[PDB]
DNA sequence: CAGTGATAGAGAC
DNA sequence: GTCTCTATCACTG
């Protein structure tokens, strides 16, 4: 079990970034975190990674329910 | 239960 | 005062 770490660590193969919310894919099979996958696809063109962080801002939550 | 697409908000200068 | 990037929500099988 406990897979290597994550046998393949998912790192971002774009930016690296080991920690996210989500993870996305790309038509190739390449995996991919929540930024890049959505930036990336959205803008379709190279993106200065310098953007990247380590840190994550938390944004609210449309606290749902009743 | 998980993942996707779409929209909107906040921060900095 | 304005622009941009990123995260979360809702929905479905
Ligand atoms: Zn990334």
């Amino acid at each position: 079990m406990k897979n290597g770490e994550q046998n393949g660590p998912t790192t971002c193969t774009n930016c690296f970034t080991q920690t996210t919310p989500v993870w996305r894919r790309n038509p190739e099979g390449q995996p991919l975190c929540n930024a890049c996958g959505l930036f990336l696809k959205l803008h379709g063109v190279v993106r200065p990674l310098s953007l990247k962080t380590d840190v994550i801002k938390k944004r609210n939550r449309n606290s749902a329910n009743s």
